[PDB]
């Protein structure tokens, strides 16, 4: 009952250092409704491990066992296990779909391996399918998937499997691969990947995740926003309560052309320089964005995208903080839709020691404040960076 807290626990984060260092563990129970692990695998077209890792062997106790192991001290806890991502590619999804023989091979792996492993369900991640082929054979999956997971619900006497999946953003992406009606009826709940609008594969700033389009957008790239895209999905068929809206615990970066333009849609030499933990260029998490702020950073809040980026020097960081999450939330509630979607878990200031508030998950516990109406503590504030950061 009520608003879905849905947050991605990603397995290498496991291989982070010092404060990038996550685990488990370092989950709070009642911190979500809903705990996705990515990712599982593919192999000989059926449901298995990335690697040893995530298996329990030889008393030694996996990163499976260890997530769900959170359902002990939180029953209500749902998880489910992933396939896909970006890694993963479009390959194994093209032959696991194209024929019924495959998928029927996928789906009767994939039942044990989740009710063996004590996961509530399956997300699937396709990245992204694309074409008429594409189109078709990811229903079909979707279809069967669920169709067989309904009759092992009422042959074993269990509540029954869920059936998600984490769905873009892009018009054209969404255009070319979703039939959209028939991949909702299918799924339980769809996880709106509303990120990753911009980055350094574009020429000028852009925010990751805009609830609005900036008025400097051109017609095109106006349909590049969170309220835009969510409305798309309900508008090809989607209802509203099955749309899980994303939230990233992440931000794109960029290298401006000059340190002087930096407003949004100024010209940029390429992607942010990496961070120390994420070690990615063109991205940093949460908590390295708190690290900037704290260390001469510039704090800018964009009123139009109701988003803020920072300014350090040449770089350039469009993220989310608790001020923009909590006006999502609102946006969420207005709209009506399932909750939010947490992308990634492991990005947020976990520890509570990185961004100056003292409060263990700022942004997740920003969401579920908002949503579920559970306060993060009684003297959480959330960081007030325009009175803590620079300005420009």
């Amino acid at each position: 009952d009520g608003y879905k807290i849905v947050c991605y626990y990603t397995n290498w984060s496991q291989y982070r250092t010092k404060i990038g260092k996550f685990m488990p563990e370092d989950i709070q129970p009642e911190l979500c409704t809903h705990i996705i692990f990515a990712f599982g695998w593919l192999k000989k077209g059926k449901l298995s491990s990335f690697e040893s890792n995530d298996e329990t062997k030889d008393g030694k106790t996996g990163l499976y066992d260890r997530i769900n192991a959170l359902k002990k001290a939180n029953p209500k806890l749902k998880t489910l296990l992933a396939i896909g991502g970006w890694s993963f590619g479009t390959q194994k999804f093209k032959e696991m779909s194209a024929t019924r023989y495959a998928r029927q091979t996928f789906i009767y792996s994939a039942i044990p391996y989740l009710r063996d492993r004590n996961f509530d369900g399956l997300d699937i991640d396709w990245e992204y399918p694309k074409g008429g082929d594409d189109k078709k054979n990811y229903v079909l999956l979707l279809k069967e998937l669920r169709e067989a997971f309904e009759a092992e619900a009422q042959e074993v006497k269990k509540p029954r499997l869920l059936l998600t999946a984490a769905v873009p953003v892009g018009p054209d992406n969404i255009k070319s691969g979703y039939d959209v009606p028939a991949v909702a009826s299918y799924l339980d709940f769809i996880n709106l990947m509303a990120y990753d609008f911009h980055g350094k594969w574009e020429r000028e700033t852009g925010h990751n995740a805009p609830l609005y389009a900036p008025s400097s957008d051109s017609e095109w790239r106006k349909q590049l926003s969170v309220d835009h895209a969510a409305h798309l999905w309900v508008k090809l068929g989607a209802p509203k309560e099955k749309l899980i809206i994303g939230m990233p615990t992440y931000g794109r970066t960029f290298t401006l052309s000059n340190p002087n333009n930096f407003k949004v849609n100024s010209p940029a030499s390429g992607g942010g320089k990496a961070g120390e933990y994420t070690k990615e260029s063109g991205f940093l998490a949460y908590y390295e964005v708190c690290e900037i702020l704290r260390n001469g950073g510039a704090y800018v809040w964009d009123d139009e995208m109701k988003v803020p980026y920072a300014i350090h020097g040449d770089q350039w960081v469009g993220f989310d903080d608790e001020k923009s999450i909590r006006n999502k939330m609102r946006w969420i509630k207005d709209n009506s839709f399932g909750g939010a979607m947490v992308w990634t878990v492991d990005m947020d200031d976990f520890s509570g020691g990185v961004c100056g508030g003292n409060v263990k998950y700022p942004l997740i516990g920003a969401m579920r404040e908002e949503l579920r109406g559970i306060s993060r503590g009684k003297d959480a504030k959330d960081v007030d960076w325009a009175s803590v950061a620079a300005s420009v």
